[PDB]
RNA sequence: GGAGAGUUUGAUCCUGGCUCAGGACGAACGCUGGCGGCGUGCCUAAUACAUGCAAGUCGAGCGGACAGAUGGGAGCUUGCU
């Protein structure tokens, strides 16, 4: 479903690109902006933003944030399993570990998952440095994961069996 | 038990290069330098070497030399032979 705005959004940015456009006169520097929001309880989200300002494209980065949530399982404060997304020739591998082994992950990788809560992610960005299909590369992949009670309720089976 | 970042462009994504942060040296150089353990210390020339030492041991394997004086005796200077 829609994830609801009765949350507590920490919303901190990214990135700030400056972006022109070329008139008769002669070029236009806009900028853009891009700002990973959520809680630390499993909701993150993002827009784009896009304004003649800096503060302004901080400030509708929110709206679609708020437009577009998503959620994610944290088994143990980890990802429950490992998966690999592959969307748009960046591609970013999640793999789960330990307690003790904190948030090892790519520059702006590493301001989304502390904005899942989930403190336990092994990754490595093996396409393309690009700050907005990164962030695709992260939730594509996070929108595949699975439940231990829900497969378990997918198979018709007991959840324990998926264990043991 | 797996971090990435600058760069082609007016601007964007890819693509693709190199660059960079790290870790080691039997390392050298520049500048400085108080000490203590533990460890290494000719990779090039297996090129040439002054000087000293680096493999001898058994007299209970053996002949002889080699000193020896336990005493014995000799010649006298009492110093010796």
């Amino acid at each position: 479903r829609i994830d609801p705005s009765k949350l507590e959004l920490e919303e901190r940015l990214v990135t700030v690109n400056r972006v022109a456009k070329v008139v008769k006169g002669g070029r236009r520097f806009r900028f853009a902006a891009l700002v990973v929001v959520g809680d630390k309880n499993g909701h993150v989200g993002f827009g784009t933003g896009k304004a003649q300002e800096v503060p302004e494209a901080i400030r509708k980065a929110v709206e679609d944030a708020k437009k577009n949530l998503i959620e994610v399982p944290m088994v143990g404060t980890t990802i429950p399993h490992e998966i690999i997304g592959r969307f748009g020739a960046g591609n970013i591998l999640l793999k789960p570990a330990s307690e003790g082994t904190g948030v090892i992950a790519g520059g702006p990788v590493r301001a989304v998952l502390e904005l899942a809560g989930v403190a336990d992610i092994l990754s490595k960005s093996l396409g393309s440095n690009t700050p907005i299909n990164m962030i695709r590369a992260t939730l594509q992949g996070l929108s595949e994961l699975k439940r231990a009670e829900d497969v378990a309720k997918l198979r018709g089976k007991s959840v324990e069996e998926l264990l043991g």
